């Protein structure tokens, strides 16, 4: 449910 953006790429945590 939570979205975490990594190396310029957002995705679920």
């Amino acid at each position: 449910n939570g979205v975490c953006c990594g190396y310029k790429l957002c995705h679920p945590c």
